[PDB]
């Protein structure tokens, strides 16, 4: 199963407009550095970040510990004008290992108390023989039919629909959904299958006529799935799959 | 008068695959920092950059002339694995101006042309005496609400229903919506009234039950109408006004 | 004339052992990105920043006023742990200008009074008519006869040797040295002539068997008279001059 | 043991004047940001880099295997317009694990060949019981005496004498020096007692009238080891050791 670390920032909002307000390209460069460098740190270790809103950002960190957790912590804390709290869960899927983390996070107090700072903690468990499911999401074609023909603004607007069709769709699954740029989403999806995926397509398709395909990897970390799910989009553009997602499993052992 | 420039990395797809795909993380890192790179290059010269697709970007660029541009582009360059071309253009509202600006770009070639490398032009012509409107929207109290209350994945849902909410509002004013982190947005608005946003708001509150204030700031350049913007936004907070919405002007 | 700009972290040798002392892999990665920062923001004005002793950092300014100064601090101020003194003069020499700054920064007060906070001042004036020079110096053949030769250790140990023996000598003319880099160096030399530096070469050639090339640029700000100096030295390796310096000057028409 | 790093950019000199001379506030930004990114990356896993020349570094491994290097090196590929080579070695002291590791490099080509790109290799074996010690070494009382004192340039050039003074000392003994910014150096110094900096400070002192400190750290990686070598100069700081050095250790 599936280990999941939120991540907050301690007491923001005061720090944001107090004593003034701040200018705006500074905390934009501040709060993309912070998700770079989590990024770089986490993924030292085989995980991913996804920036979620920001000041709270959700990671997959199968086969990270505690002690790490605590010098990545420690790392933000000696170069940033601010802290960073962090709660770790499992769960079978995405959805249900956010939650229990996100609600042993606010047991430990407001995410506005200058009082809470750095929680770190496990909710339940670290998940020593797990897995994660990630499903790269992609739309056919997006240059030709639309980063090409139609407006910078109006293909952000189409590519935002999208996104939150998406959401919708598989939080009846448990799992989760994240934007990576260009026309990519990535989908941690513990227990969806292929026909899942290709039920919310065809639903997607008919509202928008857009048209996706998806690679799943299976493996034991962040990593080791999102590689893999990367080779099973290769293989469908190279026409050596018949359909428009592909499933592949470590078995590197 | 609104100045905006558009930017797009050249030929981005293919190398992100080729000679093989790369690990999730290491693009994640290299976008981010693209991003918060241009924000304190244009934002040294006074302007503002929205991550928008992260391959593509829109920033407001009142007073920034070509060769700063041109600058910016050569630094670029000199240090990432790639490159960006980017068009200027002036227009009435900010929906016009990136559309013309689109345009222009794609006169020269496809996002996928690898012999289209560093365009650099204007569509139109550099705002010589223009203005920039920029309203900061803000969520009442979603600390108490939402982040507090229910898990990190279902504030991030609703925040991002709010999100394409007012993108479909405001785009009959042909105004433009970015996200910036936590419960804000953004919107260059060039046109619109504090009206036109109550309008808005009321709509939003009925449909989501969220209730939303913003600060409407009017300046010469992205920074001072941010920053003006940003004031409105804590006059509403500390009851010096008794709306929530509040427009400040750089010569009041 | 030349502007020069002083740069200092305010109060740093407390901040960096209270409450406690930090790692020092973070501080590295502060440091350095701190300066990597102060050169995309002044460069983006057309100035250049060396790093000096990284608390304390060297800056030419020619062509940038008081008020972008302060838009550049403002920037550091939100978003790092600290914040930065400056203090700008003007001069004909380079060691001068940096001297005049310095004191003026000095009477504000101390590097580690938590009271000093954010100084900007300038000790004289702006430079409004005038002109940098800067000498690019690189050694001849560094790869084939030390790096890919010797240890790397003893590469940079002689690199080191040298550096000190140009610092020593260009003092004496009032220009400053800094490295760069490799097995290159920086000397902004307002008043110095071709045969000055061929004279210097010439001592250090005889004392360390090193053989010294310099490009001069001389240009109205720091990153015309650096781009200048780059092409000098591409001209003396091309063998399109039959000497180891050359001036070139900048001609807008 | 020590176990010693050396990192490499892969044809460098070429690519920083092809088709043409790029500029220099640029490189200033590039070869930095790879510096802190290196000690982000290696002191997640607990080492620690120190900057050399820039287009050549030294890292402190002990602890970080052969796969954990090769995702290091996968991360510049991916990020930077250029590639990085680096091999492995070990030995008694820094100065001999550092000259095999850059003898193996050397084996493999030039530093100006671009048929030369990503080398990875160890040119003995990774430590497994091994130790590192480092020095951090201080100078007392800058503040007062030089940095509101002198001139910015002024105090620059003191500090970069005592520098040059320090690394041909420390030599003798096959210990490497670094600057790291303020009045402050970083010795990896396996082998040197105690008694041996108390020389070597005399020696400073004498010739430049510079007063020295450093506190002294012993442990199985390189963040262990500076760690406590932070420790040890709060120590003296705090007049709670008698002299102006003082070991830790794990
Ligand atoms: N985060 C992320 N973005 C990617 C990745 N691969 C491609 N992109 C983005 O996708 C955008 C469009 O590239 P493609 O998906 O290859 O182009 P396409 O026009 O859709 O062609 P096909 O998808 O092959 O049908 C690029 O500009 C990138 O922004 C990836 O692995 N990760
Ligand atoms: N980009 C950006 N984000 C901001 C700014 N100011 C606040 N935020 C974000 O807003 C989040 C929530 O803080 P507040 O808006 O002050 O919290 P609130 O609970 O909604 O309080 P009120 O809006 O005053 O009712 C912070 O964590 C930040 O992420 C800003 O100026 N720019
Ligand atoms: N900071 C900086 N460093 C440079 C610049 N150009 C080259 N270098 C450095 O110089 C190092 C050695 O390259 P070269 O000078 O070409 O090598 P060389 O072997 O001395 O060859 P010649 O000088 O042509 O004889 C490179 O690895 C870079 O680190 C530059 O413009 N700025
Ligand atoms: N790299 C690095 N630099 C440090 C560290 N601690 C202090 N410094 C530098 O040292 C400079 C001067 O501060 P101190 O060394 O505490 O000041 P001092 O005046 O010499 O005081 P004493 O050492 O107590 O005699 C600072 O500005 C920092 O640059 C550290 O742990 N690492
Ligand atoms: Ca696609
Ligand atoms: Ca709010
Ligand atoms: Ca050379
Ligand atoms: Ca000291
Ligand atoms: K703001
Ligand atoms: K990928
Ligand atoms: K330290
Ligand atoms: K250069
Ligand atoms: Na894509
Ligand atoms: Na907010
Ligand atoms: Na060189
Ligand atoms: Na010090």
């Amino acid at each position: 199963m599936i280990q999941i670390t939120v991540i907050q920032i301690d007491n923001y909002g005061p720090w944001t407009v107090t004593p003034n307000p701040r200018r705006e390209s500074d905390l934009q460069a501040l709060q993309s550095r912070l998700y770079a460098d989590l990024n770089l740190m986490f993924g030292a270790h085989k995980g991913l970040v996804f920036y979620t809103r920001f000041d709270n950002l959700i990671a997959i960190t199968n086969g990270i510990d505690l002690i790490t957790h605590k010098r990545i912590q420690e790392s933000i804390r000696n170069r940033y004008p601010f802290t960073v709290s962090m709660v770790i869960a499992s769960a079978e899927t995405p959805y249900e290992a956010q939650k229990l983390a996100t609600e042993t996070l606010q047991e430990y107090g407001s995410a506005q108390d200058e009082n809470r700072k750095e929680v770190l903690d496990v909710a339940n468990e670290l998940v020593v023989d797990g897995y994660v499911q990630i499903a790269h999401i992609d739309i056919n074609n997006i240059t030709g039919t639309l980063t090409d023909i139609v407006s910078a603004y109006d293909t952000y607007l189409n590519v935002n629909k999208v996104k939150l069709a998406l959401m919708e769709e598989l939080l009846k699954y448990n799992a989760l959904l994240f934007f990576i740029g260009g026309d990519n989403f990535m989908a941690p999806s513990n227990g969806m299958s292929e026909e899942d995926f290709l039920d919310i397509f065809n639903r997607i398709n008919k509202k928008y006529k857009i048209e996706l395909k998806a690679g799943i990897g299976i493996g034991r970390t962040a990593e080791d799935a999102s590689n893999l799910a990367d080779i099973g989009l290769e293989k469908i553009r190279g026409k050596l799959v018949d359909k428009n997602v592909c499933t592949l499993k470590q078995d590197d052992f």
